[PDB]
C-alpha cells in the first residue's frame, strides 16, 4: 500500500557524471564509453548567446580548450564534434562504470527521473514529466546544465533528456541525447516563452485508477460518457484531449479495477465540476498528472484493495 | 527556479542491497563490510527461534553471487549476519537515529534489487507515509552527510491504515510498535510546523508572496492556534533554526507564523503555494536551504 512520486535509483547514472569546462563556463557532461555528451552552449560566452554561430565557434576550438573532470581525475579530450545541440567530446579513457544504455526520445506526458548535478557532482534525484508544452517543471539552479533525465526500466538506462536552459517563467527546456530540443525552443537568449500548459488527462485517469487500487472510491459516480463529450468538457478545464490510444492504454487498469475508461472519465468530469470538497485523493488536494499508466502498474499492486 | 521533493542520490546505498532468505521468507538486507543487517522477522520468542538456526539456513545473494554466512547474532529487532566477504562497495557510513519531523531518502527494494527512490519524513506519530508492497522489508532510509551515508531507518511492516513502521539500524523501532502480527494502530498525526514554515520560506524564495501579510504574532499566540489545528508546537529552537531563511527573505519567523495562522483559519481560497493546494510539511529548514543553494554529493 501507499502511493508516492518515485524516482529510479540514480546509481547507474551517478557513475557517468563529469564536469566540463570551456573557458569561464562550467557545466555537466555525461561520460558513456569514450564519449562525453554536454550542451553545446558550453563553448559560448554570455554575449555570444543572443545569436551564436556554433559551427563558427566550434571550428575555433581545440581539444585542449575542453577540460573534463571525472572525480579527482582529469580526462584527456582527443576529438570533438557537434550533433544538433549536443557537443560530443571524444575522451582517451572509456568509463569503466558505463551502464547498459539507450538514447530514447520521449513524447509529452511521459515521465522520467532527473539527477540534478553541479560541477559534475550529483546533488539530488527527482521524478518529473515532459509537459504537453514540451517544458519540464524542474528544480534547477545555475550550473545544472548537462543534468540528465532517464528511466531505468528493467536493467538498461534510457537517457531521454539533457538540461539546457531555464525559461522566463521558471520552467526548463532541453534536448534528447541526440541534441534535438523538445519543443519550439532554441539554445539562444532570444525571447522564448513556453506555450500555455495543459493537464495530461491520461495520467490523471491512471492516478484515479491507482486511487481505486488503494481503496479510495469516493469520487466514482454512476455515469458514463462518450469520448467526444468528455473531450468537450476537458478542453474547457485546459485538459489534453484523450485519444483512442489513451483509452486502449488504460485497458489493463480498467480490467483490474472493473471500472471502464469512459466510466472513469465521467468521475473525472464530476471532479472537474465540483472540486475535491475538503477531500483528498492519495493524500493530494489536486488532480495529479505526473504518473503515467505504466508508472501506476509498476508501483501499485495487482490485488485491488 | 523550481521546487521538488528531492531524494539524495541512491548510488552509495544501491551497492549495499542484498537478498536474504530464511525458509520461505525473502526480504532485503544491508551489506556493510562483512555484516548483513536485516529485520529479525525473516526467521514469537526470537532468541528461541534464532538458537535453532544454523548459518547455512540463511541464503544471502549479492547480485548473481551467493555470500557465505559464517555467524549470526541479534541486536534488538535487527538480525546481523556475519558473511565471509566484505562488501568492496561499502561506503563511508554511520548509524544514526532520527527525530520526528526529520526527512530522509528511501531506497525501496524487492529481492535485494532496488526499484525506486523517494523522499519522506518521519511523522510525529513515528510512522512514515511510504510506498511499499510485500517483499520491501529491509529497505533502508538514509541521508548523505557530505560524503558519509547516514543510515537512519529500516522497513519492517505496514500498519492497517497503509502507513509504515520500522527501526533505526540498531534495531530500535520508531514509535510504540512491535515486530509481530497484533492489533497495532498509528496514533493521531500532527503537522510538522517548522517544516511548513520552511516550505513557506521556499515559496517566497521562488516568488510566491500572496500569503504574506503585514502582521506578526507572539510565539505563545501562534501555538494556541497550532494546538487547535493539529499542528506540532513551535519551539524557540525551531525559530532559531529558521533564522537563516528569515534573514535571506527579510520575513521574521513570527511574521511568517501570522501568515500560517491566516492560512489555517481561511484556507488557500482557490490558490496554490508551489503548485500545492495543501500546506506541505515534508521539507525541513535544511532541505530548503540545500535545494535553494545547490549542495552536491
Ligand atoms: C539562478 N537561476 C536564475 C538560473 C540560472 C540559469 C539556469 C540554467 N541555465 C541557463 O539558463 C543557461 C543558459 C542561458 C541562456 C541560454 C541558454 Cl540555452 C542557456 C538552467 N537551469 C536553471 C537555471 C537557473
Ligand atoms: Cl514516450
Amino acid at each position: 500500500s501507499g502511493f508516492r512520486k518515485m524516482a529510479f535509483p540514480s546509481g547507474k547514472v551517478e557513475g557517468c557524471m563529469v564536469q566540463v569546462t570551456c573557458g569561464t563556463t562550467t557545466l555537466n557532461g555525461l561520460w558513456l564509453d569514450d564519449v562525453v555528451y554536454c550542451p553545446r552552449h558550453v563553448i559560448c560566452t554570455s554575449e555570444d548567446m543572443l545569436n551564436p554561430n556554433y559551427e563558427d565557434l566550434l571550428i575555433r576550438k581545440s581539444n585542449h580548450n575542453f577540460l573534463v573532470q571525472a572525480g579527482n581525475v582529469q580526462l584527456r579530450v582527443i576529438g570533438h564534434s557537434m550533433q544538433n545541440c549536443v557537443l560530443k567530446l571524444k575522451v582517451d579513457t572509456a568509463n569503466p562504470k558505463t551502464p547498459k544504455y539507450k538514447f530514447v526520445r520521449i513524447q509529452p506526458g511521459q515521465t522520467f527521473s532527473v539527477l540534478a548535478c553541479y560541477n559534475g557532482s550529483p546533488s539530488g534525484v527527482y521524478q518529473c514529466a515532459m509537459r504537453p508544452n514540451f517544458t519540464i517543471k524542474g528544480s534547477f539552479l545555475n550550473g545544472s546544465c548537462g543534468s540528465v533525465g532517464f528511466n531505468i526500466d528493467y536493467d538498461c538506462v534510457s537517457f531521454c533528456y539533457m538540461h539546457h536552459m531555464e525559461l522566463p517563467t521558471g520552467v526548463h527546456a532541453g534536448t534528447d541525447l541526440e541534441g534535438n530540443f523538445y519543443g519550439p525552443f532554441v539554445d539562444r537568449q532570444t525571447a522564448q516563452a513556453a506555450g500555455t500548459d495543459t493537464t495530461i488527462t491520461v495520467n490523471v485517469l491512471a492516478w484515479l485508477y491507482a486511487a481505486v487500487i488503494n481503496g479510495d472510491r469516493w469520487f466514482l459516480n454512476r455515469f458514463t460518457t462518450t469520448l467526444n463529450d468528455f473531450n468537450l468538457v476537458a478542453m474547457k478545464y485546459n485538459y489534453e484531449p484523450l485519444t483512442q490510444d489513451h483509452v486502449d492504454i488504460l485497458g489493463p487498469l480498467s480490467a483490474q479495477t472493473g471500472i471502464a475508461v469512459l466510466d472513469m472519465c465521467a468521475s473525472l468530469k464530476e471532479l472537474l465540476q465540483n472540486g475535491m470538497n475538503g477531500r483528498t485523493i492519495l493524500g493530494s488536494a489536486l488532480l495529479e498528472d505526473e504518473f503515467t499508466p505504466f508508472d501506476v502498474v509498476r508501483q501499485c499492486s495487482g490485488v485491488t484493495f
